């Protein structure tokens, strides 16, 4: 019965205390960022003719916090991103999310996981460094159907029915895609 | 320290657990006559012609099953609606839901509360007997909303553009129908 | 589809959220006092010699917010207890608790449901008028089990070890009053 | 668009599928074993004299399972151990729970980690291979505590006094214990 295993825990207990200290932080600005990018590119719901400048506003939010991913990946220790990796999920599929509709509205077409990972600087592996992991990709892209649902919907409202359209093909296979998989 | 305060309450606790219980077995075969209403229902998805046969079937589920909501009102005891409602909300709210689908895809108009009502032999208020919720509508319609949206998409991969068109209208008005409520 | 069932139910809503924030509002006073009571009794597991002290203070908030709940009783309507009763639950459950612990400390025997109703200024059946469910009543008395099991040991540490050894016996007594309910 | 990004995440999201199965299998077997240690140590609550019967028995299943988590710990790749870390997290601190109580039977002090990791046969860190985790250790000593402190009190009913004493001492140094860290 000793006080005495339960003293040097204090050190250990102590010293992760700090770390996700700062891996908290690092992952809140990364938020706050991100959430602006997410605000701006509402616009498209409601003016058409702004989505050029939601894009170029959102394309330069994401390069932004590429950045921190960068102090965020230093601060990771060694073999232990699954350790910590629930602080950085949610905000990493919403980014994911972010880029693949920038890429949707600029040229029509799905971005591989390859490419966002790109944009953010991170890994396509586990292996060589801080990585992009495919459940995560997986699930941005499925908030993309949803947002796109939604976007579909208002283009008939502002009666661009022609673009749509379009949109509802996309959907169409990002279903089927999804069916693959179930 | 008494030991028959405890006799004097398993004489309670056994009370309530048939209670509950006999509530369960009516709502399960609700629950399994709305599961199958809404598995047919299903068809409007993949092959447009079906329709009214499922239309039709749903509208014959949900008049035999008007029936079942009869005898659980004669197990819930003098106004105690809201002590078990948790055991059919659920289900109550898929129903509104089927119902509201029903009319849609018959007559292209929203359902009020009052028919809901009228179609499964329930009153609109509380004082007059078993009642249905303001709330349970309006998720039930909320449900519509969400189902539609699907099916706005799936009619552009069978290509009837012309009817994906609409739905989308209808959705865009439920929008702001929900806009107005916060 | 039209904007109007929308519009006679933002009036309902609104209403509906005023009730339920003033149901709130009377609650969080409650709350107060309780944890003020509940704050105060904390002393027992450190200075046995407060324990009368500690007891008056508890009897004092407790009759303080059986005043309290005569107010929240006008706030609930018709029969409409269950509807709400979330808002209170875990704060009356707490209560009986309180009063339980009390009691127990003064004449070291297990209180009625009956009395904590008295104490309270509740009806003890649900015709009467706002009362004191059965089950709020033994998950208070569940959680002095709890607390007692605490204390039981702190005695041990202030060494009273005559005392302790009697919590134990009620603890005993309690345990077998519940097994007794499956 | 192309359903040729889902194509051959048809080979991960298989795989993976087929490696949390593995993992999943093989700790449902510990579990069952487990299982069977915890419910014979039940009997210390009603039998004293069957202490030395259960312990042995415990021992026993222990070794038995050590073996198990041998199979697990080469199913687990790489350093990945806390993405699946999830499906045996809970059945070892049951573990800890169980071999830290044997020992507290059998000799009256509190296991260190590293004997609980050398019954286990696990490492006492991340690195040099499948190891036994601070926090999962930590949370089964704590299960420790809530478990003597029924059985403090059913020695009060099976009347040895002054082991029930014993107890309450350990107890409370657990509890100093664990106010180091709060």
């Amino acid at each position: 019965v000793n006080l005495d295993i339960f003293s040097n825990y204090q050190k250990y207990i102590d010293n992760e205390q700090e770390v996700r200290e700062n891996i908290r932080i690092v992952v809140r600005e990364i938020e706050h960022l991100s959430k602006e990018a997410q605000i701006k590119l509402q616009i498209i719901h409601s003016d058409l003719s702004q989505i050029s400048a939601a894009c170029g506003l959102a394309r330069k939010q994401v390069e932004l916090c590429a950045q921190k991913y960068q102090k965020l990946a230093e601060l990771v220790p060694a073999g232990q991103y699954y350790r910590y990796s629930d602080h950085w999920t949610f905000i990493t599929q919403r980014l994911i999310f972010i880029i693949a509709l920038v890429i949707y509205l600029e040229a029509g077409f799905l971005v591989t996981r390859e490419t966002v990972a790109e944009m953010l600087g991170l890994k396509i592996s586990q292996s060589e460094g801080f990585h992009l992991d495919v459940e995560d990709y997986l699930l941005g892209i499925l908030q993309l159907a949803s947002e796109l649902s939604r976007f579909a919907t208002n283009s008939v409202t502002m009666g661009d029915y022609e673009r749509s359209l379009n949109i509802s093909h996309f959907i169409g296979d990002l279903n089927t895609g999804f069916r693959l998989l179930n």
